[PDB]
């Protein structure tokens, strides 16, 4: 496997962004990324997950920012969608804490219910630092809320 993922169960994980010289590497490992950052700060066109036969779902989020609710709502449906296929999903911004341990949070809250303050607890075990800023985690209170209705 690639070490550098961390899985939130056994189909979905989170990660720093794969340089060029580990795509195939990422390629053996997941069928589908959640690329969570700008094109322009990327080292590679997504067309390299293309022709490896990955699913890319691009929805960049600017750096330090949260996504929106409905953004995120987004992402975890095209999630599920992956995983229903039984895809092994990676999610990736560029330093692997911030905007990948929200969405990796949000995918533990929808599919499996978790509480947000567990959720946040086991995202951050597997990665110290894991949602960075205080619009993402209000982002992830506005989720909760979403869901519990």
């Amino acid at each position: 496997m690639w070490p550098s993922a961390r899985f939130v169960d056994d189909n979905v994980a989170f990660s720093r962004m794969p340089t060029e010289r580990e795509l195939d590497e990422v390629a053996k490992d997941f069928d589908a990324v959640v690329v969570l950052v700008e094109e322009y700060e990327l080292p590679y066109s997504l067309e390299e997950w293309k022709k490896r036969g990955v699913e890319v779902l691009h929805s960049p989020i600017p750096d330090f920012t949260a996504p929106s609710l409905e953004q995120l709502l987004e992402i975890l449906r095209w999630i599920e969608a992956r995983v229903r296929e039984g895809k092994k999903v990676l999610i990736h911004c560029m330093g692997g804490l911030g905007r990948s341990g929200t969405v990796a949070v949000a995918w533990l809250m929808y599919s499996k219910g978790l509480p947000l303050r567990e959720a946040l607890r086991r995202v951050r075990s597997l990665r110290p630092g894991a949602v960075e800023t205080y619009e993402q985690m209000e982002v992830l209170k506005e989720l909760e809320k979403f869901l519990r209705s």
